[PDB]
């Protein structure tokens, strides 16, 4: 039903420190081994944009071309910021990828809609929505946040939030850490298991105790709220059954 | 400089419904357009395993070959389960990718170690550790869970958990949903904004109110625990300063 979309915002790469002699033909030549290209933009101001057909071809192009010396200039290849992505929550276990796609297709052209599942394949109640255009995304997000938006017969509304990107690929490189004396002080002692005859062990056991309390309180809160929901779900089922009985 | 490792567990593909006439050579031919190959295994029992050089080449191979008709059989390509991945928490904002790599390199050969950062590039306190071997991972996880393990001079211990993979790529396809009468009932009403003259609006407003309470309580709890930490951090700084003064 929903075809796999090509040259999306997730397939967009940014190219820094690019020689201005490098024209569109040479840029395509350089990225062509990785996949089909579209949306070539050359600024003439040392930077460029381009889209590969798939995120996988774009990751491969980034990994092979970032740091390469082109006509005497070290280029930088990075994924361009999407800026039109939503974190959907309170999704029903029956709301498919396709259901989520056409529902958000009301707000504008959608690139991808997915209902995330665990290792076991069970729905998580969380989903991702990516729009081709940023104001359409802002519209979808603002409307659903302000008013009750229902995907099914169920009165449970959707929650929409900005899908803040996380860097699990590059993370915190040693080079990015500002070098200070305090930093050298913390690296004087390295990876170790402290012993009870050491001063720091008593303080590390205090921290371990703290993490157990934190987890325990969070688990307690989740069970209070998870039960509050179970009572609401019950009251609603009983009232809806009663209402549908008087609507015959 | 920690080099980028090739033919990793994340690069490991599972190939299902393979006609047994397809030998190692035919499998190499078929996957070669996507990249270089290692760990080629052919069961002779309809399934297979192989490793592309990079996750990006392996995603590209999966996406191009999954569902393809080879010698009259519908093949199914998927990423094989890693099973040697850790979710590290309570990471210091100064523990880099490299620090995390060599620290866990004590437990065994590590494939990848990353301290995850936000869009802004700031450390999240969360990281990912992937080992070449599953027993080594189980060892690292069990030791750090049982005893206090310190990466820096700081008495704050590491938390290690099983990195349960999430399917953000395939998710919940409509086809995977068991078709029942209750499912047809929920899809009788589609994506909509209910109106105050509708019975369901009062129940959708009850749900919106509930989400505000949950968020409020969670934010209250986080601020109790966040303060508790600030008080512990203070008591420790004062005691460590006084201790280091008597250790001169």
């Amino acid at each position: 039903e929903v075809p796999k979309k090509k040259f999306t915002g997730r397939c967009r790469l940014f190219v820094g420190n690019l020689p201005n002699e490098v024209k569109e033909t040479e840029l395509k030549e350089l990225f062509s081994p990785h996949g089909d290209i579209a949306e070539c933009y050359l600024s003439g101001k040392g930077f460029a944009f381009l889209r590969l057909d798939t995120r996988a071809h774009a990751e491969s192009a980034k990994e092979a071309i970032d740091g390469r010396i082109i006509h005497g200039r070290q280029v930088r290849v990075r994924f361009a910021v999407h800026g039109a992505a939503i974190r959907v929550k309170e999704l029903s276990p029956t709301v498919s990828n396709e259901m989520l796609y056409h529902a958000f297709s009301h707000f504008g052209d959608v690139e991808r809609a997915v209902h995330i599942v665990d290792e076991k394949g069970r729905p998580t109640g969380e989903g991702i929505v990516e729009f081709e255009r940023k104001p359409n995304c802002n519209e979808a997000m603002a409307a659903i946040r302000d008013k009750v938006f229902l995907l099914t017969a169920s009165p449970k509304p959707l929650i929409c939030e900005v899908l803040e990107p996380r860097d699990e690929d590059d993370g915190l490189a040693e080079r990015m850490i500002p070098r200070t004396p305090g930093l050298s002080k913390e690296r004087e002692l390295g990876p170790r298991f402290p012993t009870p005859n050491s001063f720091e062990y008593v303080y590390g056991m205090k921290w371990k105790e703290l993490y157990v309390v934190e987890q325990k309180r969070r688990a307690q809160l989740d069970e209070e709220l998870r039960e509050s929901r179970r009572r609401l779900e019950s009251d609603m089922e009983l009232a809806y059954q009663d209402y549908q009985a008087q609507m015959l």
